[PDB]
Order: structure tokens, then C-alpha cells, then sequence
């Protein structure tokens, strides 16, 4: 079969919508979504799986007039290499590396109203400059160790697990960190584990995000995505910011 692949062009809203240090930099959220596609391509007849040890190697900058190709190539654990074609040289270069594996998805029950009651609702929900595509968050409730976000998920990027889901988790994390005196930014570094299914999560859902590790100037979070019926539909663990 053809390899899993996508292409991103300078002028499209997904690329226009994330600017960092004056460049259009492909959002790191892209990579976990490509890794999940590569899993389902390798294991049709699995309804759920895992990504492990997903690490972001190199940011991808897209310059005016450019179109960057990405491919997600599996390798013998199953290692995934997400490569991009550097328009300079025409060489493939690694953007991200991880692993994927079979694994069941066992949903967890979460009373959102319960969780909400103990947190403080935030108002005025408005480095990186964000385009409107990525502005998915409708509500936030926060305390010193967690944040609970309600999000709304909505051009020919078709993914089973939207990069907008993973990116919403990053934006909620930044909102969590806003409470602290950390002058200077962060940047997503990778995700230790993702547990996912083939059932596409669309529409309204909640992210419950907990700070689990702070050492080595790395901050790692667990993230549970919950539907409007009190059960979890996607798990991230060790979502890492530098």
C-alpha cells in the first residue's frame, strides 16, 4: 500500500495559524496524528492501539511558496519515523520518532461536574501566534495542579485523531501554566504514551489535564479526553513541555 503521507503548504490556514520566532512552524500536534494513522495502516482489524515514546526531533519551518511533504514510515518493537522532505536539499529528514503497539483501550469514568466543582472557572478565555482554526477552547477550570477544558472540534487533512485534539491539550496546558511566574515560553517535546481507538472523536468534549512531573526543566502532564457522557475516549500520558 502507499505509505501514510500528507503535505502542508505555506498559505493554508493550518500553517498560517501557527507562528513562532517569526516563522510558520508546523505544529508539533501533527506528529502524533500521523503516528496513529501509521498504526491503523499497519493494523487494520485493530480498533484501538498505543503510541509510545513519541519524541519531536526537529521543528519544520515552511517558507513562502513552499510545500512540505511528510511521510510516516514504520520500521523493525515497531518504530515509527515521521520524515519530512527538506525543500532545500530534497532530502528526507526526521521530524519525529516513536513506537506503536497493539493495546486495548479501557475507558475510565469521569464525573465532569464533580471535577468542575473543585476548580476555579476562568474568564476571558482569549510566544506562539495562533490562527482561528486552533482556537478550540470554550471553557477552562483550573487549580494549582490541574486544568479542565471544554473544547469544540470542527482542508483535506483527514485524521482519525485530529491534530486539533492534541494541540488543544497544549493550549490548555499553557492556560494552566499562566498562573505561575514563569517568564519565558515553553515548547512541546513529545508524548510518552497515547492510548486511542478508531472511533473518531468529534464535537464537544473535555480535557482533564494533570501535572505529574516537574524536573530537569521538563514539565510532564497526563491528559484524559472525556465525552459528553462521562467516559474517557483517548488518553495521553507524559505529555512533555520544555
Amino acid at each position: 500500500q502507499p505509505v501514510i503521507q500528507d503535505q502542508f503548504t505555506y498559505d493554508e490556514p493550518y500553517v498560517q495559524g501557527h507562528v513562532f520566532n517569526n516563522e510558520r512552524v508546523l505544529v508539533g500536534a501533527t506528529y502524533g496524528s500521523l503516528a496513529i494513522e501509521a498504526f491503523f495502516n499497519l493494523f487494520p482489524e485493530e480498533n484501538s492501539g498505543r503510541i509510545s515514546k513519541l519524541s519531536y526531533i526537529s521543528p519544520i519551518v515552511i517558507k513562502q511558496g513552499e510545500t512540505i511533504e511528510l511521510q510516516a514510515k514504520p520500521l523493525q518493537v515497531i518504530e515509527l519515523q515521521i520524515m519530512y522532505r527538506e525543500p532545500s536539499s530534497g532530502l528526507w529528514k526526521p521530524a519525529a520518532i516513536g513506537q506503536c503497539g497493539i493495546g486495548s483501550f479501557e475507558p475510565k469514568k469521569v464525573n465532569i461536574e464533580n471535577v468542575k466543582h473543585s476548580l476555579t472557572k476562568l474568564h476571558h478565555i482569549d510566544g506562539p501566534e495562533w490562527g482561528e482554526l486552533f482556537k478550540t477552547i470554550t471553557h477552562l477550570y483550573r487549580d494549582h495542579k490541574s486544568i479542565l477544558a471544554k473544547i469544540r472540534l470542527p482542508n483535506g487533512h483527514h485524521y482519525t485523531v485530529s491534530p486539533l485534539m492534541t494541540n488543544s491539550a497544549y493550549l490548555a496546558i499553557l492556560s494552566f501554566l499562566e498562573q505561575f511566574d514563569m517568564t519565558g515560553g515553553f515548547l512541546p517535546f513529545g508524548i510518552n504514551d497515547i492510548q486511542f481507538t478508531k472511533q473518531t472523536i468529534k464535537g464537544d468534549c473535555w480535557l482533564l489535564i494533570t501535572l505529574v512531573k516537574n524536573t530537569g526543566d521538563m514539565l510532564l502532564f497526563d491528559v484524559d479526553v472525556i465525552n459528553e457522557s462521562s467516559e474517557t475516549v483517548l488518553h495521553y500520558s507524559g505529555y512533555s513541555l520544555k
